């Protein structure tokens, strides 16, 4: 029983911890919001999971973790100075874009490790994450649709294309479009790495190509909500099978470059923003297949500009599947105000169902 | 008199045939909806015209016709399983995207004829045509604007860029941007082919560069509605004159690559979605000129990605001309619920006019 | 006192001159609207300032000035024939897109000076400026957001990409993406030109890289409204400092290629569409930094297509900063119907404030 209580306390949103947090020093609240935003990249509103995510990021590369921390803290500060909202900043909804911006600006920088000047764009871009997010909200809230990772996409694409591979101050890695045909010898497929694509794929959401970091992220997801963990591994599996189907190079599948978009899409559609149902689960799997496929599409499109498909496919596929109108009630699109971790969304669906029956 | 009755029965939407169809077996209804969606690519809601279109497609290339049939039937099935709507699936509004996807995925595939594996994306993309269409509806219905061929554009562009010219499984033709200056010797203009551009242009809507297929399509349009036929030939004529004006290569004009967007735009604006009036006809001609011009623009833009301007210019130009606000009542934008073949739209306009006068 | 009265008469919108203009011949009204639209490129609704702008344009290059005049007059005529509106055409809101289209189609044409055929697209594009503008209004008016220079962007990009550098009739200059790394020797910085970037930057809004033309434009802005002049020079300064920060080539900063977007953004956000406040001024400076930064981004993105970032960054940044929702009342987004020169906007803000207090 002590265990049940404790698990209840560490699982979900940790609402009790949030209400306790609403009282202490503003700096400790900022730390809680930073951790919560770090965790919200995978649709998790949990501080302990955020600490676990930061442990994984530190495990992979310290410099990337430092940039991510700077990005999330300055995105939260910018949300505060712009008086965006409390309960959105407090829930970490203004921090995940910042941590992603920091991490993926560190990842794609050709300058090297511990290029301190890289903090200056990271300070800037993170502080622009709320602004753009608010803007997109004013467009998306008309359809009750989430902003998703759109600010990150827009801002990191701006950074990597305005800077490019050839600027003297903030170089980026060289991304070139495919020019020669690559032969895939199916006899050279390594099933060990092919199945490591699931942990690496779930870890690549945050820029990490390490299997252990992916396992740490899965542990965080499981502590938060098992439904998110299941949909995450299913999304990475559909991403790796879709990559196999579209003649993608095996190294890309091994490095999880075909999974992060799919894990995000499967988490979002399957439970997070649609009420969980077998119809909704099938819709989530279909959206994850579409997300991998459109991920290949966007990667090939944006390789011409020297950019990568960072999360664009997730945003596009999730919004497309979240906009569809259906004449069956079993595909229920939850209102944004009533969106929380998928288990609580399912409990809400049940309450609505019973009440309607009566 | 027997002839008048008969022509009435084969002309327009064949509403009597639709009400009779609402009774028979679901498979025969699926066949009717497949034919109707095949015909609706040129804004025609007619089953007999759809059979004529399939005859033309079989005349040009059997493999392309088979892919188009598979695409339209699976798009209709996907619309059914998603419970999209009846009267939209029954009117063929969920099938034209599928048939276009199949036809133009067959057309741009470098694998060859009777590459059976090509059906697998065609099965997938067609089944994704309703989803995307519904999504775009939720955005477009806010302005009472039609989805048009947007899902086709989005999905076939995704296919041709995610696959590309260099993948091992689903190769695409090589589309490269212009690099050297091409001299146009006006003395080498062939007026016979230059005027064959009209039938070939109207036939290119469906991917066919055959003059006879274009003539068959014109026959189908004439059986459906003469106004659509007139606006179709006018659109192809303005496309070929615009291509002459913009120094386009003569071979492109001969192959009808400058007409399909313009025929679609002229059909849509002139009568189909605007009440037919001399002001509306002039607006349709202007929109068709803009459609050819923006067709050159989109072709040059998307040649960098290795993609073609499939119907994007039609959608963009038609939506732009359908969004304009005007202080004169003679340019009347019909509500979507009251949209049918242009003659019935004109009869509705008259009823509204008389009623308003009284 | 005679001076006060006179300055009042030449400053602002010249409302007295407008009411007097509402009476005379239609041709003289067309001339007034042409001048007013020429002036409105920098958010100035003043005829005398428009005459000053045309004097500057004639000073730089006669052919460009002639194309700009043709574009603005034909855009006004097209707005009239489409029955768009009076008070929008009369305020010049349908002419600035036309004059910009003419000027920048002259600027980027490789055909040469006095290529009379260039008028034919200029006639066409200008007449398409109202249509597209109306279309974008129907989308933008849902959020109470201005169209801005969007039609210009869309239409001149269509022209320069459909024509390209390699067409026989309407050649364009060659814009290639960066391929080799350029070293910036900070010891070669010329502070004289570096500070001339402000006049040249403010003059580049209209395509002019001449310092004297920029000074003439600043004189026009000062006669219209000092707040616009201050925000204009501040925007050009932030553009030139941002260009220095992002390792831009010094020649681009000298030619003012980093200022026009920023001057437009700073004018728009700081006073023109937001009520002027120190918070709004800081938001305008931030938006101008974002505008320069996204200007580099769009230039690098669209260099692949052979296009330049004409005003796109201004439109994107201004709309993004005009869409943000804030919980503080000090950032006030004025309704479009109540938008005029920034001093009158500030007077309106004060009236609203006092009335609310009581």
């Amino acid at each position: 029983a002590n265990l049940i209580k404790w698990v209840s306390f560490i699982s979900g949103d940790m609402a009790a911890f949030g209400e306790w947090m609403k009282g202490q020093f503003i700096l400790l609240q900022i730390m809680d919001w930073v951790l919560r935003g770090a965790a919200q990249v995978m649709f998790v509103n949990n501080p302990l999971s955020g600490l676990i995510i930061f442990a994984g990021l530190i495990l992979q590369n310290r410099w990337w973790a430092l940039n991510g921390f700077v990005g999330t803290v300055f995105a939260t500060i910018s949300a505060l100075i712009l008086c965006q909202n409390r309960g959105a900043i407090a829930a970490g909804l203004y921090g995940y874009n910042g941590i992603l911006v920091g991490l993926l600006m560190a990842v794609f920088s050709n300058a090297g490790d511990w290029y301190w000047w890289l903090l200056l764009p990271n300070i800037f871009m993170s502080m622009a994450c709320p602004i753009v997010s608010s803007a997109l909200a004013s467009i998306n809230s008309r359809w009750d649709l989430p902003v998703f990772t759109l600010p990150f996409n827009i801002l990191v694409c701006l950074h990597m294309v305005a800077t490019g591979h050839y600027n003297q101050y903030f170089p980026q890695i060289l991304i070139q479009p495919t020019t020669s045909m690559s032969n895939l010898t199916w006899s050279e497929l390594d099933y060990a790495q092919l199945f490591r694509s699931i942990p690496v794929g779930i870890g690549q959401v945050y820029g990490c190509d390490n299997a252990w970091t992916g396992g740490i992220f899965m542990i965080a997801l499981f502590i938060s909500s098992p439904i998110t963990f299941a949909h995450a591994t299913i999304g990475s599996a559909v991403g790796m099978v879709s990559g196999l189907a579209l003649a993608a190079p095996f190294k890309n599948i091994y490095m999880g470059l075909w999974g992060y978009n799919c894990v995000l899409a499967c988490i979002a559609i399957g439970g997070m923003f649609y009420a969980l149902t077998w119809q909704t689960h099938l819709l989530a799997v279909a959206c994850a297949f579409f997300c991998a496929y459109l991920g290949s599409a966007i990667g090939n499109v944006m390789s011409n500009f020297g950019l990568p498909a960072c999360t664009w496919p997730f945003c596009l596929s999730a919004l497309t599947f979240l906009l569809i109108t259906t004449e069956t009630k079993f595909i229920h699109k939850l209102p944004l105000a009533k969106v929380a971790y998928p288990e609580q969304n399912l409990r809400y669906y049940w309450k609505m169902k019973k009440e309607e029956k009566t």
